[PDB]
């Protein structure tokens, strides 16, 4: 009795007076995401283009709400090959692990990740990158038994760690060299803490 209109790419409002025109009305707005239509135009009715239609009724469309879109999960402290399927499972694909230095997550965890989690984001053009975590870092205690721990202290805490000291009476050792340390120089290990024992006089 009738082609259906055409209005397929047209905004809702000039596809009723497309409808209206032809004694249609045009009734019954529903969504989606469309690779191939930009955000509002129409994607589909559903009598379908030239498709037959009677007078007086009316004809659904479906609109385009822009390109396919999701809700960033959380993977802050998943090991790495879970969060990337977990993100595999969702359409996340294009994901770089980029390797650094944590106290809190795990070897081999996940300790950061790029756009934040539970944020919605496009299945299009998602960089995401995951920051891995590799440990703490080990840095390296310079040996200081003899020599101003005056000095010492300097090095030390300039650089990771902090340093606390008590005080003997040496004459064998000049009045604050270093009588002896505690994380026995030249191993590596967090920003942790050195001890020291100084010559007090
Ligand atoms: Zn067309
Ligand atoms: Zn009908
Ligand atoms: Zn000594
Ligand atoms: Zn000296
Ligand atoms: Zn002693
Ligand atoms: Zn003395
Ligand atoms: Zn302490």
């Amino acid at each position: 009795y009738e082609e259906t209109p055409d209005v397929i790419g047209k905004s809702v409002k000039e596809a009723e007076q497309i409808f209206n025109k032809n004694n249609l009305k045009l009734g019954k707005i529903s969504r989606s995401y469309s690779d191939k239509y930009p955000e509002n135009e129409i994607i589909k009715t559903t009598p379908n283009t030239g498709e037959r239609v009677e007078r007086g009724d009316s004809v659904d469309v479906v609109i385009s709400k822009g390109p396919e879109k999701v809700k960033m999960p959380n993977v802050i402290g998943l090991p790495k090959e879970e969060a990337l399927q977990k993100l595999k499972s969702l359409g996340l694909k294009d994901v770089t692990i980029e390797k650094v230095y944590n106290n809190q997550a795990p070897k081999g965890y996940i300790a950061n990740q790029s756009v934040t989690a539970n944020t919605e984001i496009a299945i299009h053009d998602s960089n995401i990158k995951l920051y891995e975590s590799l440990g703490i870092k080990q840095v390296y205690v310079e040996d200081f038994e003899h020599k101003s721990f005056s000095k010492a202290k300097k090095a030390l805490e300039e650089k990771g760690f902090k340093v606390e000291s008590k005080e003997e009476y040496s004459d064998d050792i000049d009045e604050g060299d270093v009588i002896s340390q505690s994380p026995k120089g030249k191993s590596v290990d967090e920003g942790s803490t050195i001890s020291f024992v100084v010559s007090k006089g």
